């Protein structure tokens, strides 16, 4: 018999295959043939880690950002015929407005002529810095002639108001064949303009799964042209007499993808609410969405994919995350079965660390208490819960120097959405593991020469200067 190389992608795999088998291909995909989009100088660059300090608390190092914003540029001035953006409100600005301009503008230099689709979620009361047709004009503007060989789809969208949903998703597609994807919502919002630079973390690859990504807009966007007449659900703009482009990913790439690299991906992404309310193939059989809500997780199978991924750890387990916990009512508080699946791997013997940003940006003891009480009830008393947590667990907030604060007088803040188990399979992506009923969308990968990049290059020194924080930490022997 023959044995894997890709255990946990497997376990997940299985799990999203129950949950949510009809979503298969358009809002979840398992591809192989990948390739981590990393140069020949620098073979870590697909991991973009913002703003790539470490050790500084004036963060000196900028390269972090300043090769975000080359790989945007770069990628998107290779278009030879589509480019498909998603974010959270607002449009693009910035350094980022900047980047997509000299990225199209090269596009057209060459001689191409591209459909751009550029999609944002708003909250129900942000409708003021979202008013697509003047970004349309100002994008347009901006390009000048190049704007000639351009067809432009804008919009704005909440998909629930009262269930509090809109796109949160961070994708950059091109021609669907490259892709950009992770936390990162725009310059100012990770504040690095600045010298308090929030960190954050995006990936790039090529290959398959960058259709799976513009797959996932063709959902968001199906949906999106035909509510285009609603103003409650949808603001639209398109250049000239361009159309609502619902599938531009199926139209104008294809599906069978000719591979770039070896490695094995699972892209994933959730629905939200109002989009679709079920998946109807699904015989998943297992107001509160996330804990409460069997219909919600079918159309929402990222959810269920990283409780499958901390799951799937047989040794280790790495969270960094901007919070565990929700401070949004009417959303619950936590994650219950994400809790009770890392309270099971503790109570194995698995090593469990969680980072997230500090609370000034205890928010520790919060989830300190709350793991607590999961293992409380799997192992039978408090006493035998705290011996589980306290030679298991490593919990701090987040720090890249031995400085306390930023050399400026803020806060460290972090904003990523990442997970690593066994430092062989990651998610990065935009689905916060805090209880949140969004659109988001990221990459889970099976590669352990990309596993380890990723300790050496971010978790490790992470950690160097973020278990200064710790309340637990069972390599010290702290458990206050």
């Amino acid at each position: 018999s023959a044995d894997s190389a890709t255990p946990h992608l497997d376990a997940v795999e299985q799990t999203l295959r129950q949950v949510s088998p009809g979503l298969e291909g358009d809002v979840w995909e398992r591809t192989s043939g990948n390739k981590l989009d990393g140069s020949a100088a620098d073979p870590s660059d697909w991991l973009l880690q913002t703003p790539g300090c470490w050790g500084d608390d004036r963060c000196v190092d900028r390269v972090g950002t300043k090769r975000l914003l080359a790989k945007m540029t770069e990628n998107i001035g290779n278009a030879t015929r589509t480019v498909d953006i998603s974010t959270l409100a607002p449009f693009p600005n910035g350094a980022f407005q900047d980047a997509i301009v000299a990225g199209l503008k090269e596009s057209a230099a060459r001689g191409n002529k591209l459909k751009v689709r550029i999609l944002v979620g708003a909250a129900p009361v942000y409708h003021m810095n979202v008013i697509p047709s003047k970004y349309r004009d100002e994008l347009t503007a901006k390009l000048g002639k190049a704007a000639e060989n351009i067809t432009l789809n804008v919009a704005s969208m909440t998909t629930s108001k009262t269930a509090f949903s809109w796109n949160h998703s961070k994708i950059l597609v091109v021609d669907g064949q490259s892709a950009l994807t992770g936390g990162i919502n725009s310059w100012k919002d990770d504040y690095l303009d600045t010298t308090h630079p929030v960190s954050d973390v995006d990936l790039a690859l090529t290959g398959p799964a960058a259709g799976s990504a513009g797959r996932y807009l063709d959902t968001l966007w199906t949906w999106t042209c035909q509510n285009k007449s609603n103003i409650a659900s949808v603001w639209f703009a398109a250049s000239g007499n361009a159309g609502c482009m619902a599938t531009m990913h199926k139209d104008t790439n294809p599906k069978a993808s000719p591979a770039t690299g070896n490695v094995p991906i699972i892209a994933v992404g959730g629905l939200g609410v109002g989009i679709k309310d079920v998946d109807p193939k699904s015989t998943f059989r297992p107001h509160d969405n996330t804990n409460a809500d069997r219909d919600y997780d079918t159309v929402n199978p990222e959810e269920s994919a990283l409780r499958a991924l901390v799951a799937s750890a047989k040794s280790h387990i790495e969270i960094s995350q901007q919070d565990l916990n929700a401070t949004c009512p009417p959303l619950p508080r936590y994650d219950i079965r994400l809790y009770d699946a890392l309270a099971a791997k503790m109570a194995a013997g698995v090593k469990v660390r969680i980072v997230v940003s500090d609370p000034a940006n205890k928010s520790l003891s919060e989830i300190s208490d709350t793991l607590r009480n999961r293992l409380a009830n799997i192992t039978g008393s408090q006493q035998a819960a705290k011996t589980a947590m306290c030679s298991n667990l490593q919990l701090a907030t987040f720090r890249s120097s031995p400085n306390d604060k930023w050399a400026d007088g803020h806060p460290y803040a972090q904003h990523h959405k990442l997970v690593s188990v066994d430092s062989s399979t990651f998610y990065i992506g935009s689905k916060n593991l805090y209880p949140s009923w969004l659109q988001d969308f990221g990459y889970i990968v099976e590669s352990p020469e990309a596993a380890k990049q990723l300790d050496a290059k971010l978790l490790d020194p992470q950690w160097k200067y973020s278990q200064e924080t710790a309340t637990v930490d069972y390599a010290r022997g702290i458990c206050n």
